[PDB]
């Protein structure tokens, strides 16, 4: 009768095992305890399917042609307006938005396939909002605006801010406003190696490496600030950024 199709955050979809006289396939799922049908010219469980909620919200699921994405929407009773939109990947990334009245993105939050969260909330329509990145052992802060997010630790007169563009890539950038050069920090950004070099009266101190696990580590050089000594030991609390920029 029907083949059941495995899909992205554990969904599945109920295809029809042959097509009808028009060469389609029907299509059914359970998603939030609602039933959603549709039709394909496919046989893969690829398509879209509608339901209709108890209130006259439409709620539609497009599943890409591949299987390799679902895209779970939520709008008002116009079939337009958006009230929320979830998007899952294959490889477990995942994004749900929230919208506003206008059908406009109110908040965003990401979840890396690493299980890592970025979460944009209070976004106006300046395209600013607040930002959090949510890690393994600790949280960052900051603040989105159109040109890109910035988080922010700060330690003393030292500011690092931890930069992320649209397409999520990661520069680093530090600034102190000490007024003395015996204790003042500088650093080097080397994008080429996501690491961030710090230097103390003329001799490097320790290399910051932003990993495209999501993670810090530290290591230190020796006195002379040439060579690099021990191992890399990666941060897992925000204090422990804060011990690297004393």
């Amino acid at each position: 009768n029907s083949v059941s199709v495995d899909l992205p955050g554990s969904m599945k979809v109920l295809v029809s095992k042959s097509s009808n006289a028009d060469g389609k396939y029907d299509l059914i799922a359970t998603v939030d305890a609602l039933e959603l049908s549709g039709t394909s010219d496919k046989n893969n469980g690829s398509g879209v399917l509608e339901g209709v909620k108890a209130d006259a919200s439409k709620v539609k699921l497009t599943i890409s042609d591949d299987l390799g994405q679902t895209t779970l929407e939520v709008f008002k009773s116009d079939g337009s307006t958006l009230v929320s939109k979830f998007v899952t990947s294959k490889d477990k990334s995942s994004t749900f938005e929230k919208f506003n009245e206008k059908g406009e993105v109110s908040e965003k939050f990401i979840t890396r396939a690493d299980g890592t969260r970025l979460e944009y909330t209070g976004i106006k329509s300046d395209g600013s909002g607040k930002a959090k990145e949510v890690l393994k052992g600790y949280v960052l802060e900051g603040t989105l605006t159109a040109e890109k997010t910035t988080l922010v630790v700060k330690e003393g007169t030292v500011t690092l801010s931890k930069n992320i563009s649209k397409s999520g890539e990661v520069s680093v950038e530090l600034n102190d406003t000490d007024s003395s050069a015996a204790t003042k920090k500088t650093a080097a950004w080397n994008s080429g190696t996501s690491t961030l070099t710090i230097t103390v009266n003329s001799k490097k101190t320790k290399d910051l490496v932003f990993t495209s696990s999501n993670t810090i580590t530290v290591q230190q050089y020796d006195s002379n600030g040439t060579s690099l000594e021990g191992s890399a030991v990666e941060i897992t609390k925000l204090d422990e950024i804060k011990n690297a920029l004393k």
